[PDB]
């Protein structure tokens, strides 16, 4: 049995603080983290887990790394995020007595664990005030006909819109503001639901499909820079074919290394952005694998 888990540096501005957390059961200093509860994404965890642990509400940006460990039940997996407090307060509660707020090198010194160091050491290392695009492969949408035009009429299937209901707390764990998709009915389904949750419109864009992107792929990344360039964070929820294209040459571009990769329908690719650099790109698995 591998034990899901999610963790955070949790900062604010002074020049930035961390939060080193403190828990009786082991008179031990730490990095806020959890365990995934039933149907949770690692992103959402990290966020619950924060607030419970902390009291602060926060938005999660960059992705830290993972810690892996034995546990007697087998292995506990952890992945960490940067996540930036929106406000709160902390008290005393059952897990954690304690809490400081410390800037780097203290938090550093407070941390007993070389892996939450090691986590600390992967935050300072790149810009954390990230604003952050969240590219999004459509869910499942059963299979491809002969019918020219790439199906732009198929829509998701029951896994799918399942997916879709799936992806708006993860998705919302970013602070997700504006949506926009490409113009096939699949894509804008994957993201409905969010629209429902923020009560907002999708914007339609044909020059992401695939036969848009084929045909004319110079068209597409300026249009993903164009969309990156305006305040909030977008959601751009597109195809197979279109994605590894984009991503890639983004990543190659600004020199960024992604730790995990994949292209499933229905995951997620966050990516982080500084002064508009690219520095992140983190490959979120869809989340019912
Ligand atoms: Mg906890
Ligand atoms: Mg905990
Ligand atoms: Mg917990």
């Amino acid at each position: 049995h591998t034990v899901r888990a999610a963790g955070a540096v949790l900062w604010r501005d002074a020049t930035v603080e961390v939060a080193v957390i403190h828990r009786p059961r082991y008179d031990d200093w730490s990095l806020p983290k959890g365990k995934l509860d039933q149907g949770e994404t690692e992103p959402v965890a990290a966020a619950r887990e924060i607030h419970e642990e902390t009291g602060h509400t926060a938005v999660l940006g960059r992705r830290l790394g993972r810690v892996t460990y034995p546990i007697p039940q087998g292995t506990k997996r952890v992945w960490y995020w940067a996540a930036k407090s929106t406000g709160g307060d902390f008290s005393p509660n059952d897990e954690v007595d304690k809490l400081v707020w410390l800037p780097v090198d203290a938090a550093m010194d407070q941390l007993q664990y070389p892996d939450d160091r090691k986590v600390l050491r992967r935050f300072v290392k790149r810009p954390v005030d990230t604003k952050t695009v969240l590219v999004v492969r459509h869910g499942t949408a059963g299979r491809r006909s002969r019918y020219k035009g790439d199906d732009r009429k198929r829509p998701l299937d029951k896994r799918g819109r399942a997916q879709a209901e799936a992806l708006v707390a993860q998705l919302m764990a970013f602070g997700a503001t504006t949506l926009y998709a490409a113009d096939r009915v699949r894509c804008h389904q994957t993201i409905e639901p969010l629209a429902q949750e923020l009560d907002q419109l999708i914007h339609n864009e044909p020059l992401l499909t695939e036969e848009a992107y084929a045909a004319d792929h110079k068209a597409a990344r300026k249009r993903l820079l164009e969309i990156a360039g305006r305040p909030g964070n977008p959601v751009i929820c597109t195809q197979g074919k279109v994605i590894p294209g984009l991503i890639e040459w983004w990543c190659e571009r600004a020199k960024v290394r992604p730790e995990t990769t994949g292209n499933r329908k229905g995951s997620t690719w966050v990516l982080s952005l500084s002064d508009g650099e690219l520095v992140g790109a983190d490959y979120l698995s869809p989340p019912d694998e």
